[PDB]
């Protein structure tokens, strides 16, 4: 069972600008997604500090980036807190629309779209270099889910039963046709490099086969 709901209009808005507007620097997206990670990961860390049995769900904490040139996605996979469906559907809706005015706002103000993490909606950066993204998310105490859009205004959410992920969020970044640099061994290590050295969690770029 697929549900299909609406974007607020401040979110498609948001999207559309992403999608539409020039601008160059789009390698930042992995430094954003990279960054949700660690702020995942760094969730489901305080949680077990005061429970251990968090952590049933796999003790890990680290991060995987996935390229296949085949398909022509690139996985970015955590282990961190993951996701409800309430997030899904309501709560990251809510702080996408205040964040969406303020980074607007900053726009305005001559900031730039690399700034885009600072307001809390850094995760729709990945509309730089994806014709889809599909996020597969599963929280302690729910269910599992795939979340999906290609924008134009509409997003959907199923409970996923495909392979069980123990816990954690896994998005998948099917590409847009003039962005397969980013399934570039040698790029996404410059891009990890430069953006994301300090981040305090392994992470393992697998090598394609
Ligand atoms: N403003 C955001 N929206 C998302 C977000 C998202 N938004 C569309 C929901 O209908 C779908 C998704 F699959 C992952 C996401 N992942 C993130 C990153 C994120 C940030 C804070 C969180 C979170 C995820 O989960 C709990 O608190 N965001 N941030």
């Amino acid at each position: 069972e697929v549900e299909t709901f609406a974007f607020q209009a401040e979110i498609a808005q948001l999207m559309s600008l992403i999608i539409n507007t020039f601008y160059s620097n789009k390698e930042i997206f992995l430094r954003e997604l990279i960054s949700n990670s660690s702020d995942a990961l760094d969730k489901i860390r305080y949680e077990s500090l005061t429970d251990p049995s968090k952590l049933d769900s796999g003790k890990e904490l680290h991060i995987n980036l996935i390229p296949n040139k085949q398909d022509r996605t690139l996985t970015i996979v955590d282990t961190g807190i993951g996701m409800t469906k309430a997030d899904l559907i309501n709560n990251l809706g809510t702080i996408a629309k205040s964040g969406t005015k303020a980074f607007m706002e900053a726009l305005q103000a001559g900031a730039d779209i690399s700034m885009i993490g600072q307001f809390g909606v850094g995760f729709y950066s990945a509309y730089l270099v994806a014709e889809k993204v599909t996020v597969i998310t599963k929280h302690n105490d729910d269910e599992q889910y795939a979340w999906e859009s290609s924008a134009g205004g509409s997003f959907t959410v199923r409970t996923d039963t495909g392979e069980p992920m123990g816990r954690g969020t896994k998005v998948i970044l099917h590409l847009k046709e003039d962005q397969t640099e980013y399934l570039e061994e040698r790029r996404i290590k410059e891009i990890v490099k430069k953006h994301s050295q300090f981040i305090g969690y392994p992470i393992t770029l697998f090598v394609e086969k």
